[PDB]
């Protein structure tokens, strides 16, 4: 082939590619290769993927087991239509029900990504219950297509709402303990009592008989790893039981080992009626998402036609990578390694709280972590208040990117979501870089 | 693990897989392998893929050029994030702009499939024009997610409408010449004049200044290869020009050689402001879709933030498969071969009209074709009128499947959309199976 130079790759991109969530034509980094927890630009500089790209490359890059499964499947059958059974699609559905809970869940509806599966979970909840309304969090992101974007809490919904908001999407405010003035640990029962009651009250004023589902990120991800107050998720599950509302957990970012469990909702003593997934089901190697449905929902669509579908549902190549990814998580006890890696990451960030005036809070479950950056520790003034213009936080990400610490954040947060295969030696080598950049912020942005 | 038997693969699917557009748990055919224009169940029976699966496997199955590109990309880098340029993504955007028209189009917005590309095309049209409303045809399908399904005409939208129609989606009736009582040879100028005036009048009664886009399949596909009357598509383009409305053509099904041209809208004297694609950009081998946008639209999003995005946009593996597919279409002059195969398929289907009491009309452009099945040639009584319960058409589809002639249809139609690589000899072997089955319909369903 006519292999392109680094400059041509970034040149053509700036000129011909439509970039997500940006204005067109900026400068762009051209990436040549990735492997393990690293990737390289065409100048040869190495970046350590401390955010797993978009918290999706859970097993690092170029994992032989997934790469090999893909190539093997490509030699058999890259795609076969949804109307037919295939080995990878059959095996992955069983594996997913099994790791989720084979006594509660029954079927998996395969999709292309995250927005795709939230869209279909919404449609399925309205069909099963006969009710029109969907409750979702203001502090949440569920996708960019009109249905998932209407359910999404953060301001990316504003553009989708051009022409009008979609009917039946009611938003309720969920607690962000630090930003709301409280202190995790001490105040959990107070915040949980307050926000569970706010939600109960809003349900009553919307008519609980008309609310088909409550949809929640298992742990709010892109918007800052907002660990909920203890007991909050169980109370939501309790409200759903009281009112006949289905509970839908969004596992797109927090699933597949991110938190130390296969699914983040497994940290809570709740069985959601449905939950949605994508990123780590294949570590991003082939697009795949899905909906895991309870036995009750499975039964409903045995009697009624499931009015859902998409050309690539259960894509064969994609599922083959899924089988390899899931088998890797299990055979290599990746959750246990993630729980143990928590022991290096969590104490480190907590000490960044004590050591840095610009770091107000640290949250960490497994390798799912974030820092709240503040302009003023004493007043809790955020370094970038909600939906601020000219947030300085990209500036901070660029200082990090300069040391080979690649990550991202939204609002006033820095995420730290390294690949689940990262080692203690590797963490202890990268985290000093985060401390160095935090010091720069201390001295330049307060 | 241990390879699964056919009976194990079909059992696990029936028990654990969520099937699109069906009640759960039925019987299912397990497919073991695919190659060229065929695929095989686990007993070894061969099916000739006369519908290209979902009119997507444009270059057949396991085509070495795409298979190999996939493996080569998997050995380098399966995925790299949207914020980075990658060789396959830059090369595919330029190649796509180039085959579409480099003097008119500028950028490509990559998605995972067809539905999200229509979702995003809608979002962009509302952002670019500042207007809320989308016009689309009642006889159309654009996807199943809330946005694309509200834009879709056929009854699969009704489920999405649980909870309410999303605002700003106005539907207009497009002509199906045969089903409306006219004749494609002698009647186009009247039908075109009438339906353009109906659309103009409806645009006027909705406020043309409030219509951001008219969205239409270049040639209505899954709903029956409904070739438009002469001059209709050009007149739609004229109304858009008159009123400042963007024209969005959906090439998801009719793109990539299906009709004898690279894009079906290229059979008409129109350049759409945007057009959407999925299936044949990769022949389904890896999920990929997109929006090709004009220079004007690209300019808008140079000055304004493109508030669209998805985790897997510009997926690296998927794009590598795309580069190989598009290069094949061009290097092997697949369009020219499709035109010459049109010269076999069109006369055969036309001769099925003359030969069978049950065949009212034949439509065919390139290898994009369908038969209208009737209970009564004289009264034009359809064999399955719109949205009938207990359609007998699956019976016909099954009689065909029994001869190894695998296809599908919607409403009262049988599609014939074989892979673009099918040869004259192969056509001469398969088409007799369609003739045999039509005789059975003649004698058993009128
Ligand atoms: C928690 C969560 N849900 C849903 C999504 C949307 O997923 P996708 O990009 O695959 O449409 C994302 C991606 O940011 C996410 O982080
Ligand atoms: C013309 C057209 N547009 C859009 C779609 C939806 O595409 P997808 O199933 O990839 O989401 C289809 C699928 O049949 C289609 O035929
Ligand atoms: N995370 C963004 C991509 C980021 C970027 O394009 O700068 C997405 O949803 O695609
Ligand atoms: N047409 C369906 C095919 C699956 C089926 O018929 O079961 C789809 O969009 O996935
Ligand atoms: N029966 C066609 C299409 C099946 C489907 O609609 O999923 C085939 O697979 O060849
Ligand atoms: N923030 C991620 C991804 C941005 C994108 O999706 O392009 C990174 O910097 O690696």
């Amino acid at each position: 082939m006519e292999e392109l130079t680094g400059e041509e790759v970034a040149s053509l991109h700036s000129e011909y590619v439509m970039q997500s969530w940006h204005k067109q034509g900026g400068p762009v980094k051209p990436i040549k290769k990735a492997d393990g927890i690293y990737f390289w630009d065409y100048d040869g500089k190495r970046y350590t993927d401390m955010s797993s790209l978009l918290v999706c490359s859970n097993l690092g890059h170029e994992l032989p087991e997934i790469v090999d499964a893909i190539k093997e499947q490509a030699d058999n059958m890259c795609f076969m239509a949804p109307a037919y059974a295939s080995e990878p699609k059959s095996r992955l559905a069983k594996m997913l029900v099994d790791v989720a809970d084979p006594d509660f869940y029954q079927r998996v509806f395969f999709t292309n990504g995250g927005a795709d599966s939230n869209e279909n979970a919404i449609k399925m909840a309205r069909m099963v219950t006969g009710r029109p309304k969907i409750f979702s969090c203001y502090r949440s992101y569920h996708g960019s297509t009109i249905g998932a974007s209407n359910a999404s809490g953060d301001w990316r919904r504003f553009a989708t709402e051009l022409g009008g908001s979609a009917p039946g999407f009611v938003h309720f405010m969920n607690p962000n303990m630090y930003e709301d003035g409280y202190t995790r640990g001490v105040d959990d029962a107070t915040v949980t009592a307050d926000y569970l009651h706010r939600l109960d009250e809003q349900l009553q004023y919307e008519g609980p008989d008309s609310v088909a589902a409550i949809l929640m990120e298992s742990i709010v991800g892109a918007n800052g790893v907002i660990l909920p107050p203890e007991g909050y998720m169980e109370g939501v599950r309790a409200l759903c039981d009281k009112y006949g509302i289905l509970m839908i957990c969004d596992e797109v970012m927090a699933g597949f080992g991110r938190t130390g469990k296969m699914f983040a909702w497994q940290n809570f003593d709740v069985k959601p009626d449905m939950f949605t997934f994508a990123k780590g089901v294949t570590c991003g190697y082939v697009p795949l998402g899905g909906v895991v449905v309870s036995k009750r929902i499975s039964d409903y669509f045995t009697d009624h036609v499931l009015q859902c579908g998409l050309t690539y549902s259960g894509h064969t190549l994609a599922c083959a990578a899924g089988v390899a990814a899931v088998n890797y998580y299990l055979e290599h006890d990746v959750c246990a390694h993630v729980k143990e890696m928590e022991g290096i990451l969590k104490p480190f960030l907590e000490s960044m709280v004590e050591k840095h005036k610009c770091v107000g809070e640290a949250r960490c479950i497994g390798l799912f972590s974030a820092l709240t950056i503040v302009k003023n520790k004493e007043t809790r003034e955020l370094m970038a208040p909600y939906h601020t213009p000219n947030s300085v936080m990209p500036q901070i990400m660029a200082k990090l990117m300069d040391l080979g610490f690649s990550t991202f954040g939204r609002e006033t947060n820095i995420n730290i979501c390294p690949p689940l295969i990262i080692t203690a030696e590797q963490l202890e080598e990268e985290l000093p870089k985060l401390d160095k950049v935090l010091t720069w912020v201390d001295e330049n942005l307060c």
